[PDB]
């Protein structure tokens, strides 16, 4: 298991424009189009994103094209971030994928914001960091993903995705 599959367990793939959990027009795997509320909006964006009059739909490869760009921004983001560099710093493989599982899920802002449960994971306090994530609306609105991210943190291996 790598952060790419962990990721297309996760998101899913969708080849054509769809809502996501929050509502947002999003399409392939997990690429958020706009927050904006019109769908010509949304077309426009990802024509583009892709280089190309899409008419709403791509193709696989297309897909994958965005998921390695999203990977690649969520790490470099990670690593450019004054508070969630060190953390991620002081992580284990395992651990480490868990934590760009979150920022693309919620952008660095949003995990920045976590303030206390990145103390804790930056002390190793395992249990008490996965307690202390779970009060969060992110646990409350999509508790079956974040379980999993959860029990990755708790546990350090890729149990809750096999
Ligand atoms: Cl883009
Ligand atoms: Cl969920």
């Amino acid at each position: 298991m790598n952060i790419f599959e962990m990721l297309r367990i996760d998101e899913g793939l969708r080849l054509k424009i769809y809502k996501d959990t929050e509502g947002y027009y999003t399409i392939g795997i997990g690429h958020l189009l706009t927050k904006s509320p019109s769908l010509n909006a949304a077309k426009s964006e990802l024509d583009k994103a892709i280089g190309r009059n899409t008419n709403g739909v791509i193709t696989k490869d297309e897909a994958e094209k965005l998921f390695n760009q999203d990977v690649d921004a969520a790490v470099r983001g990670i690593l450019r971030n004054a508070k969630l560099k060190p953390v991620y710093d002081s992580l284990d493989a395992v651990r480490r994928a868990a934590f760009i599982n979150m920022v693309f899920q919620m952008g660095e802002t949003g995990v920045a914001g976590f303030t206390n449960s990145l103390r804790m994971l930056q002390q190793k306090r395992w249990d008490e960091a996965a307690v202390n994530l779970a009060k969060s609306r992110w646990y409350n609105q999509t508790p079956n993903r974040a379980k999993r991210v959860i029990t990755t943190f708790r546990t350090g291996t890729w149990d809750a995705y096999k």
